Formats: structure tokens, C-alpha cells, sequence
């Protein structure tokens, strides 16, 4: 049972901008996604202070970066608060309509695409490097869902079964054929060190066979 949804016109327009604009500094997508994980981890961290049972779905708060050269995927996984189905449908928990407007206004006032995170829509920077993005998420007391989109105006949502996560979000980037540098260990390490070096949770870069 796969449900198909239309992006709001403003989000479709943001995605088309990200896909079509000539913009060489694509590596900022990873900072944006790690920032989103850090925010999600802060949320579960705060909820747990008054309700420790919120960590029954896993106490460890951290981020994993998993490259897979066979599948041409880079996956960013966190054990943050996760998203409900309604959050996924509502622009993955973002204020993307107003954020898109602000980002567009900023761009005409001298901003560039690397400032996208300032407008709360950094997730969509994934489309600088990915042809398809799959988001698997599990929030306490909701079921596990998979969102997916290859842009083009629409996204799908379905329940995800097998490979349960205890809690959090996994962003699976199916990379564009010419963006495979982002599976190389030395390149990912460089980007994490350049742009994510003060994130307050462990970031483990997985090794490949
Ligand atoms: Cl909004
Ligand atoms: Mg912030």
C-alpha cells in the first residue's frame, strides 16, 4: 500500500531550483543533513530529561554515515526523535513553504544555495547530489515509514517492514552517476572535518569491504 502525494507548488519549485541551478559547491548537502540529525537528536535529548522512558527505544544518541559503492548510496542515520507519518507528509517536519519564500527572497538579496539551512529547508539540498532520496523514520509510538522521491513533483509514503530501527531517521541518498566522490572515505572525512567538526554527537564513518 504505497500512497503517492503531490509536493506543494513552492516545494516543487525549491526542488527544481536545487536540481537545475548551476552551483558547484554541492558538498554542503552533508552538513545540512548532519545538522538535521543533530537537531533531531537534541529533540529526543530534551524530551528524555523529563521522561527517561523516551529512550527505551535506544539510549545511544549518534549519527552514522554509511557509503555503499555497490548500491551507489550514501546513508545518513541518526537516533534522533524521528518523524510521524504526518510530519513526513508535511514536508518532513519543516516549514518548507515559508522557508522556501524566505530563501528565495534571500537569494535575490545576495545569498547563495549554501545558505539553504538558514531557512529550515536544508533537507532538500540532498537533491544536489541524489537522483532519488529515501527517508526511513521511526518516532516513539508511531510505526516505521519510508518516504521517497525522485523529484518530478511527487513523493510516496508507505509503512516500512523488516529492518526495524529502534527510533530515528535514515536518509538514503541514491547518488547521481557523476557524484560518486561522496562515497569515498577520504572525501567524506574531509567534508565532515570542514563543515561538521563541532557537532555535539558522535559521527561514525563506516568502512567498506
Ligand atoms: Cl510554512
Ligand atoms: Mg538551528
Amino acid at each position: 500500500e504505497v500512497e503517492t502525494f503531490a509536493f506543494q507548488a513552492e516545494i516543487a519549485q525549491l526542488m527544481s531550483l536545487i536540481i537545475n541551478t548551476f552551483y558547484s559547491n554541492k558538498e554542503i548537502f552533508l552538513r545540512e543533513l548532519i545538522s538535521n540529525s543533530s537537531d533531531a537528536l537534541d529533540k529526543i535529548r530534551y524530551e528524555s530529561l523529563t521522561d527517561p522512558s523516551k529512550l527505551d527505544s535506544g539510549k545511544e544518541l549518534h549519527i552514522n554515515l554509511i557509503p555503499n559503492k555497490q548500491d551507489r548510496t550514501l546513508t545518513i542515520v541518526d537516533t534522533g526523535i524521528g518523524m510521524t507519518k504526518a510530519d513526513l507528509i508535511n514536508n518532513l517536519g519543516t516549514i518548507a513553504k515559508s522557508g522556501t519564500k524566505a530563501f528565495m527572497e534571500a537569494l535575490q538579496a545576495g545569498a547563495d544555495i549554501s545558505m539553504i539551512g538558514q531557512f529550515g529547508v536544508g533537507f532538500y539540498s540532498a537533491y544536489l547530489v541524489a537522483e532519488k532520496v529515501t527517508v526511513i523514520t521511526k518516532h516513539n509510538d508511531d510505526e516505521q515509514y519510508a518516504w521517497e522521491s525522485s523529484a518530478g513533483g511527487s513523493f510516496t509514503v508507505r509503512t516500512d517492514t523488516g529492518e526495524p530501527m529502534g527510533r530515528g531517521t535514515k536518509v538514503i541518498l541514491h547518488l547521481k552517476e557523476d557524484q560518486t566522490e561522496y562515497l569515498e572515505e577520504r572525501r567524506i572525512k574531509e567534508i565532515v572535518k570542514k563543515h561538521s567538526q563541532f557537532i555535539g554527537y558522535p559521527i561514525t564513518l563506516f568502512v567498506e569491504k
